[PDB]
């Protein structure tokens, strides 16, 4: 079993992202969805422009999708100062605060379970190899 | 140095894999997301639009266009579901087939060798092998 580099890490991300919904679950949001706020709350603000590349998603189910997050009383849009056509979109209280548990409640569980079929040992490589990867 | 987790890991690494194939991808006029279509549809040989944006997990209305695009291209064609009569089955042409086996090529190569450039191959080998750890 000879397989790419490239193809085991969008097997892996896809993984990821299944177990991502499951834990997602309780908080009824979706992978896709937490993603979102995560890169919006990562910026203070942030244009859907800015936000379709980042995410690397297309920009007419993100403009849904903002709009569904709208609604939910997690995202708000600001008008920009420089465009005054665009808009500035950044997470409300209650957006940091829903993106805050969806962390807590995710993050140990999705490691424990990505890792389950590895050591701590082994863990600690892959963690290391992906870093070098990156810069 | 610092501790980041697997999963944003595997993100970050995801997400700049997917920026150097979209690089890799513009001299042959065809996008990333244009490219993962034709590689699903090569794998199932025939496959329904529906069952298409299941395993792409993309929206229906952006595959849809997608799907035109690639038409009007000639990579894609679609014949009349014999099953349903309410479908289509979309499959590659000779030439989609050519185009999506030359995208392998043209990025299969280069794609690894970017990725893994502060990498021993040792390291790699080792990378590889803890990635399919996880698949199971």
């Amino acid at each position: 079993e000879i397989i790419p580099l490239g193809r085991l890490i969008h097997m892996v991300n896809q993984k990821k992202d299944r177990l991502l919904n499951e834990y997602l679950s309780p908080l009824d949001i979706t992978a896709a969805q937490f993603k979102v706020l995560c890169s919006i709350r990562c910026a203070a603000c942030i244009t859907p422009v800015e936000l379709k590349k980042v995410l690397s998603v297309d920009l007419g189910a993100l403009t849904r999708m903002l709009d569904r997050l709208v609604c939910k009383g997690w995202v708000e849009r600001l008008p920009n100062p420089n465009d005054k056509r665009g808009v500035l979109v950044k997470l409300t209280t209650g957006g940091a605060a829903i993106c805050e548990q969806c962390h807590q409640l995710v993050g140990q569980d999705l490691h424990q379970e990505l890792t389950k079929n590895l050591t701590a040992d082994e863990v600690a490589t892959l963690e290391y190899l992906l870093k070098k990867v990156l810069p």
